[PDB]
């Protein structure tokens, strides 16, 4: 089998993507953001704080004739943004663009941290990387893609975010007219649970190419750059004006710029992301000072290749009996 769903970012920043997912019957369906730094499958429900529910669309277990209750276990999770969500958990019917899973866990949260609730646009998590990270308590629950992977056409899932543009993910297959060129596979380890990789190094615009390891994630839920505080410094340093804020928490820039490019390795193989890509607009409202796409990762302790850079190829999230990445550009 295979399925197919478009996603589409939250807003004009590209800040988060959704993708519409069919869970219960009769279906209820939700937007949630797929996520592959986490695995856990969470939603915003009829038990959610009535004042931490601001514009979501909300699952209703007593609404699914296949809802069950998943005894005594519970679920808790608390992200590397600072966010938090918490409930029980029910298994249900799932399908994301016409791929089906009988007897997934669905978390139904009880209460949400106010960034959540701030984000009327997303309905909660889809996710994606290694279920051993699933926070379900007593019994640890698999993800989506776990469940599904026996029955798909290849163990995979691929991730096409668009920049300010609608995108794919699709499982089970391979769109071989999604990208341009080869896909360039590299190793994954999953000791840490993530999708985490090493890129063989990075060029600044039209700069020299620097061989260097760089160990991080790829994480379509984490919306920027994350990269070693020497890798950070040297890209803005080819912007005029460029300076790292401690008060707005990040390297700022002026709105004026034209960014240049930033290339990433994959292998032999390279990944261009354009500069405009690394532009998330004014700092606050009306601003000239513009935040930065590309951030150092020195606070987080982990490198993040997040939306910024994901969407600048065709990912392939290998699930074969060793995992692995693919890259291609498109
Ligand atoms: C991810 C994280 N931080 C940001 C954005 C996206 C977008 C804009 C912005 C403005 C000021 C400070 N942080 C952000």
């Amino acid at each position: 089998s295979t399925g197919s769903a478009t996603t589409t970012p939250i807003d004009s920043l590209d800040d988060a993507y959704i993708t519409p997912v069919q869970i219960g019957t009769p279906a209820q369906t939700l937007n949630l953001d797929f996520d592959t730094g986490s695995s856990d499958l969470w939603v915003f429900s009829s038990e959610t704080t009535a004042s931490e529910v601001d514009g979501q669309t909300i699952y209703t277990p007593s609404k699914s004739t296949t809802a069950k209750l998943l005894s005594g276990a519970t679920w808790s999770i608390s992200y590397g943004d600072g966010s938090s969500s918490s409930g029980d958990v029910y298994t249900d019917t799932v399908s994301v663009g016409g791929l089906t899973v009988t007897g997934q866990a669905v978390e139904s949260a009880k209460k949400v941290s106010s960034s959540f609730t701030e984000d009327s646009t997303i309905d909660g998590l889809l996710g994606l990387a290694f279920s051993t990270l699933n926070t379900v308590s007593p019994t640890q629950q698999k993800t989506f893609f776990d469940n599904a992977k026996a029955s798909l056409d290849s163990p995979v899932f691929t991730a096409d975010l668009g920049y300010h543009a609608p995108g794919t993910y699709n499982f089970g297959f391979i769109d071989t007219t999604a990208y341009t060129g080869s896909i360039t596979y590299t190793a994954v380890s999953t000791k840490q649970g993530f999708w985490e990789w090493t890129s063989t190094g990075y060029a600044v615009g039209s700069g020299t190419f620097k061989s260097t390891s760089i160990d991080g994630i790829a994480d379509t839920g984490t919306t920027l750059l994350y990269l070693p505080a020497t890798v950070v410094s040297a890209y803005w340093a080819q912007v005029s004006g460029a300076k790292s804020s401690s008060s707005v928490g990040g390297y700022v820039f002026p709105c004026s710029a034209t960014l240049p490019s930033f290339t990433f390795g994959v292998g032999s193989a390279r990944i261009v992301i354009p500069g405009d890509y690394i532009d998330f607009g004014p700092i606050s409202t009306g601003s000239s000072s513009c935040f930065g796409g590309i951030q150092s990762s020195a606070g987080i302790g982990i490198n993040i290749f997040g939306d910024v850079a994901l969407k600048a190829a065709f990912v392939v999230f290998n699930g074969a009996t060793t995992p692995t990445l693919g890259f291609a550009s498109k």
